[PDB]
């Protein structure tokens, strides 16, 4: 399935930021000028490097941002505002051999930690030694087999929890035993036949929710429970027909919803009812013609905000107010 | 001028807790029993005690509800659940010799971070040595000469900032110079003059504002022109006829709401028309007779949620939802 080719942050004074792939292979960016849903943009600036996945962008504790991706070495490289919303550091390595884009999260402690595909295809982390700040871990491996980019998100308890593409096209999940913690679980499979990376999300009610593409193109999605435990619900489908890994956000009202590729290449997009948690709608189409998964964000009015790349290469945005019109903001972007 | 006399705290799984003190000087707790605006609560459950402030409620960033409250013999005493949403501690003595209701804020790195007025009417903190856990620091002085409760935010590059009412009646305000730092900046007067706590909130696009109720019985309030930084906008009025300290906060849209308790024991509120940062409405009663400041927060469904003390000296509370009706939620509680 195809994957998400952006990532967008929030910046602390409340901006949405976007973080590309150029033609050039550089990390390239754009930003709202303003903190509205309706905002004109900067247009696109680079931040150089020579990339080869996603770049996955998290903003630290202290509301700098922080961007990571696959060099062309195949290390791991990162970027960051030397103060909120300033200048930027330049690329410095974490080394390692990654064969996935990273994907980082925070721990309670205020400390990043990035999970990747290694090329010897086990999950492999590594950590901020102390609250939004170098030094950095050393490499350590999680085992496993994995085949797809990982998903990561924190419990309603304050324990990562990783999502993952088994060997065997099952959904394989694995969390730390303890918040911060460096000892994790065992893998355990979540059964399924999936052909995207999971996308994760957590519910109001602080339950971890998956959304994967199945074999059969559906979305399907499974959920935990209770609060931050198994046993999880098993598999139930959503429909569709899609060839993109999903995108799942939290509406303003605390609803689900998922964004797509469709197999006609619109966006398409499907939604909890009613209130969090409620029965989900039919889905439905925002047009468009789109070639990749889409990212999306919630901008400071409280509407969500996606962003796609179009036909054309350049990446393109749509927003609730009906949803806008489709508006490109230029470029050239790719996929890794 | 009136005070808050519960705190309000957003559980990992979406319900809202409330503790107040109740006719017998214990603290006391009550929270929705499901996490909706719509849910049934569960009734009041003693936390025991012996207390003479409002409770102040946390949640630390591994989930667990921690309470502050100043104790009988005058010492800050807390009481922490031992896992998120399950049992409590109960109470532990953190020493020093206070004067006010505590003040608590989470830094950047999770530690928790306790504010009060000292026997001497300096302001005082203490912190957890690591993210949220025993023990803690000792007892540190900013020094300062202030009036009634402190109010605490952190600003949009994870630096804590305090305000109060000195003893010229201005409004003053300290900031750590950098995250997680030991190190504050000196006392720096805001001038006005005012007779109420200040209530402070982070607006979406990251600059901080304060609201006061001043010596002509006005809203005022007074805010960062800039991220994170002076200088302020200076004062300006919201007018009004209010006899307790405001509480503020952001919508899902994030226009900003405060609520007053009105010279004629009403509950009154005001919002930012439009758009956050929009110009603000005309003031209107929701009514109910209440001899407390009002308390408010928001629900998993997106929705503001105000408690008050009514004239029964039961907990009240009323929703957005046109408001609901308002709700008794009983009890038998007392400021203090
Ligand atoms: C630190 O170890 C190096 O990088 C990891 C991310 C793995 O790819 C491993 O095979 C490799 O030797
Ligand atoms: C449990 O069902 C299995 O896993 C789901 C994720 C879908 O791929 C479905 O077609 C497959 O048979
Ligand atoms: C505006 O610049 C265009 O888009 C950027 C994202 C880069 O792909 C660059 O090479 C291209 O010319
Ligand atoms: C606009 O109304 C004024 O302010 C409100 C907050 C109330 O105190 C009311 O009695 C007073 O007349
Ligand atoms: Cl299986
Ligand atoms: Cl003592
Ligand atoms: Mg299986
Ligand atoms: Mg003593």
């Amino acid at each position: 399935g195809l994957s998400e080719i952006v990532s967008v942050a929030n910046t602390s004074d409340g901006r949405l930021e976007v973080f590309g792939v150029g033609s050039d292979h550089a990390v390239w960016h754009n930003w709202q000028l303003t903190p509205y849903s309706n905002s004109p943009w900067s247009g696109w600036l680079s931040l150089n490097g020579n990339v080869t996945s996603k770049p996955a962008v998290y903003v630290n504790t202290d509301d700098r941002l922080e961007v990571f991706v696959r060099g062309s070495d195949n290390a791991l490289w990162h970027n960051w505002q030397i103060a909120p919303n300033l200048g930027w550091s330049g690329w410095q390595s974490l080394g390692g051999s990654i064969a996935s884009n990273p994907a980082v999260y925070v721990n309670t402690d205020g400390r990043l930690e990035v999970f990747v595909r290694g090329s010897d295809n086990a999950l492999w982390h590594l950590s901020q030694t102390a609250a939004h700040s170098n030094p950095w871990s050393s490499w350590q491996s999680l085992n496993g087999n994995i085949i797809g980019n990982p998903a990561v998100h924190i419990n309603s308890d304050g324990r990562l929890e990783v999502f993952v593409r088994g060997s065997d096209n099952a959904l394989w999940h694995i969390s730390q035993t303890a918040p911060d913690s460096n000892l994790w679980s065992n893998w355990e499979s979540l059964n399924g036949s999936i052909s995207s990376d999971p996308a994760v999300i957590g519910t109001v009610d602080g339950r971890l929710e998956v959304f994967v593409r199945g074999s059969d193109n559906a979305l399907w999605h499974n959920w935990q429970t209770v609060p931050h435990s198994g046993p999880w619900s098993g598999w139930v489908s959503l429909n569709g027909n899609i060839i993109s890994a999903p995108t799942v956000a939290r509406n303003w009202d605390n609803r689900l919803e998922v964004f797509v590729c469709g197999a006609d290449n619109a966006l398409w997009h499907i939604w909890q009812t009613v209130s969090h948690s409620g029965p989900w709608s039919s889905w439905a189409s925002l047009n468009g013609n789109i070639i990749s998964a889409p990212t999306v964000a919630q901008d400071a009015d409280g509407l969500l905000e996606v962003f796609v790349l179009g036909s054309d290469h350049a990446l393109w945005n749509i927003r609730q107010t009906s949803w806008s019109p489709w508006l490109s903001l230029n470029g050239s972007l790719i996929s890794t």
